């Protein structure tokens, strides 16, 4: 019987934690904030009774059915498809760009193969360095749906980052406006917290809020599990890692604001980067009135909660400090879109953090030492 200290009660730490506990070992996971669920937390507005997803919005999807079964036992899972639409050029679009898309924006009325032949004839090149020289779509698409997002979400010039990031043509030629291709795709009846409560629901984990992490601590158990920010961790002594922030301005609307859930504004000359109507994540709920968020995205500078992490030749090498400083640890692994400084999705997460389990557990039927990483960096 182990005694594991867990970082973090977010996905990473609650699924490690239930492998362990079920096999006996004694799970104490503590938490810097005051409530469990990491940035995948949802509570429910007080005056409204509206699900808030109250780190963004969080749409659940995969691919994994072992990711999709394991939700299944810890939530009752609603059938929910994700469908974005975008306002740019005074106009409403549906998001990702499509048949729909294509024919509003050039006012036509293109079949598929009709739209293949406009969408060829509209790119532009020899050897693209750029993200902004993909002319797969041209230039007022590139300028309407790409650019303006891109500034507003990365601080960034597309002709800064590299011709990667955009490996495919991103037009899909039909009119399913489906977000997402994943085949397992839902929105727990109850939210994600109520979720990893059921998750964290064994006589084996000790949960403990509103506490930070100490390093003398880590002497007290036979393992560390470490879901906190790696360069944290280190107190940046080589300096911060880089990561967008977001800022939610949160508003309550009597009836509908936006109907529907999620609307990017695409341009540079709306501060917003998109307005998220909450009640619309729980279609099977009616509520009067509506807690929405405008979404500001930012330069994480120090006190922010870190969101998005930019990861080009800078961070990288910065990263790689930290790394070797990491690979010479003990008895920690570090996890999670934190502990790896890799934007993950809560299904990916999940995957991730049984398979993390099960090398730990095998590490131990075993002779054998427990790595400080489970994934590649
Ligand atoms: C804006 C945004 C929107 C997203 N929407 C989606 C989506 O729609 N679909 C999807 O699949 N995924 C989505 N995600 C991804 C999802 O949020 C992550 O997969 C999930 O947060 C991973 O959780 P985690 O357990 O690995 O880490 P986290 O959720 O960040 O949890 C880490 C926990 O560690 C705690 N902690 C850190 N340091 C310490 C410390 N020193 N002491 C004590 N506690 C500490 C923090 O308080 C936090 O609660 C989104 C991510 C972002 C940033």
């Amino acid at each position: 019987s182990k005694k594991i200290l867990i970082v973090g009660a977010g996905f990473s730490g609650a699924v490690i934690g239930r492998q362990l506990a079920e096999k006996g070992h004694q799970v104490h996971i503590i938490d810097q904030r005051d409530h469990i669920g990491g940035n995948s937390y949802d509570a429910r507005d007080s005056e409204t009774n509206v699900m808030v997803h109250v780190y963004g919005p969080h749409i659940f999807h995969t691919d994994n059915e072992t990711v999709w079964n394991y939700v299944n036992k810890h939530a009752e899972m609603m059938p929910y498809v994700n469908r974005v639409k975008a306002t740019v050029n005074g106009q409403v679009f549906s998001l990702p760009i499509n048949l729909h898309t294509i024919n509003q924006f050039f006012s036509k009325t293109c079949s598929p193969d009709e739209a293949r032949a406009l969408i060829a004839e509209k790119g532009d090149d020899p050897q693209t360095f750029e993200e902004e020289a993909l002319r797969f779509i041209g230039k007022e698409l590139y300028e309407a749906f790409f650019k303006g997002y891109t500034i507003k979400q990365w601080g960034m010039q597309p002709s800064e980052l590299p011709a990667s990031i955009l490996k495919r043509l991103p037009v899909r030629f039909n009119y399913d406006d489906n977000y997402f291709n994943h085949k397992f795709q839902g929105m727990p009846k109850c939210g994600y917290t109520q979720m990893i409560k059921s998750i964290l629901n064994h006589e084996n984990i000790k949960v403990d809020l509103q506490r930070e992490f100490i390093v003398e601590e880590r002497t007290h158990y036979d393992h560390v599990f470490y879901s906190g920010p790696l360069d944290a961790f280190y107190g940046y002594q080589y300096g911060r890692l880089g990561y967008r922030t977001l800022d939610f301005k949160k508003f309550t609307y009597q009836g509908q604001y936006q109907g529907c859930a999620v609307m990017n504004y695409c341009s540079v000359d709306v501060p917003y980067t998109r307005i998220t109507e909450h009640k619309y994540f729980s279609p099977w709920e009616q509520h009067d009135g509506s807690v929405c968020y405008k979404e500001y995205s930012r330069a994480c500078e120090e006190n922010d909660i870190p969101y998005y992490p930019i990861r080009q030749m800078g961070e990288m090498a910065l990263l790689e400090k930290y790394l070797s400083l990491a690979e010479n640890e003990t008895n920690i692994t570090f996890v999670g879109r934190l502990g790896t400084y890799r934007y993950l999705d809560m299904d990916v997460t999940i995957a991730e953090a049984l398979k993390t389990a099960e090398v730990y557990l095998n590490s131990l039927t075993e002779n054998q030492p427990m790595p400080v990483f489970t994934v590649s960096v």
